[PDB]
RNA sequence: AAUAAAAUAUUACUUUGGAUAGUUUAGUUUCCUGGGCGAUGAAGAACGCAAUGAAUUGCGAUAAGUGAUAGGAACAAUAAAAUGUGAAUAUCCAAAAUUUGAAUGCUUGAAAGUAUACUAAGGUAUAUAUGAUAUUCAAUAUCCA
């Protein structure tokens, strides 16, 4: 057989086929464009950068 | 020999202190009933959410609260709004339930993270041991062609 080592023979590996769903959690993303951004920084220091650097 | 500043003595009032008296939404013991947790994720820890909160309390990205059922007019420190077309309040109920934790894909120091499969992001599954069934295999281990 030209090889001394004896490994575990390869067998069939069926994919997971659960008979009922694991979780019924609703498919709604809680991180959207509204929850991500709380509010702009309205301080005087943060208001200086808008005019020149064009940064919010 | 002499004065009463100091010193001493009693009473009244004031002061420092908090005893004594009155009081209790706090405890101690005995007895009665139960002794009802968790992979459907427990107990514990962390972080976060009130119009103005630091703690505490309640709660979990639906945040000092949502729906349903009872409940009937409030709350209050200050404004506001909503309100018998239903305010507070209550519940063995329903929806929801962040990071961890037996903690369980892999790693975890105070570590930021990260692989595959299924349904770019999001959400599930994948630890160890283990009972049953299906299935693919290994061993000339016993025969046998």
């Amino acid at each position: 057989r030209y090889t001394t080592a004896f490994h575990r023979p390869a067998t069939k590996n069926a994919a997971k086929a659960p008979k009922y769903p694991r979780s019924l959690k609703a498919n709604r993303n809680k991180m959207d464009e509204f929850s991500i951004i709380k509010f702009p920084l309205a301080t005087e220091t943060a208001l200086k950068k808008i005019e020149d650097h064009n940064t919010l």
